């Protein structure tokens, strides 16, 4: 039932509605309270850390435990971050290199 | 310790860095791939469902228990979202009542 095409369609519509809602929140300077409402504290903390992981993966200068050192992320978390960056369209990846480095 | 002054300060700045990175992604129409990179599929699904919860709570036409029957979220999740809505600043609440309802 969660795995039906109907639920897949509903999930994507709901995601796109959120995406569109946050787009307009940025336009109206309400993005910060909106992200406080819609995300828990540990999710905000995780998003801030994930930015630093992507930056350091793209810079390519640190190993496992130093990334585990200054960020406290396990080897599994960094691997999944690495997987996700490998899948990213390179328009996104090249822009991230420009702004994060 | 995660519960120190320096770690709190860094947690705040890392979160605001993500918020600004995403603001720039919207401006460049890279928000969808950035959000596919930075969030897991289940976090994206949760955010879609949380928009629906906030909508129905503000609407006030759906009982908190029949919210679970429609959306799948446990009463504990409905309650936490209601807690976050009660803590939201009024200007956000007023804006959501325009755009969600
Ligand atoms: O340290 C704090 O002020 C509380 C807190 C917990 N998780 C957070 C994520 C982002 C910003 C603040 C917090
Ligand atoms: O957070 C996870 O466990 C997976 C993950 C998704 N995007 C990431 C970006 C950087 C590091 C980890 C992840
Ligand atoms: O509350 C504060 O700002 C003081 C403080 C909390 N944890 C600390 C760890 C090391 C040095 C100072 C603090
Ligand atoms: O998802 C959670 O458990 C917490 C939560 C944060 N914002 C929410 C909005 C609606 C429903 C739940 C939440």
């Amino acid at each position: 039932s969660p795995y039906s095409a109907a639920m897949a369609e509903q999930r994507h519509q709901e995601w796109l509605r959120f995406v569109d809602l946050l787009k307009n929140a940025y336009q109206n300077d309400l993005h910060l309270p909106l992200l406080n409402l819609m995300l828990t504290p540990d999710e905000r903390e995780a998003l801030g850390t994930r930015v630093r992981i992507v930056e350091e993966l793209l810079r390519g200068e640190m190993s496992q435990r130093e990334l585990k050192n200054e960020l406290g992320a396990g080897i599994a978390t960094i691997t999944r971050g690495s997987n996700s960056l490998k899948a990213a369209p390179v328009e996104l990846r090249q822009w991230l290199e420009e702004v994060l480095l």
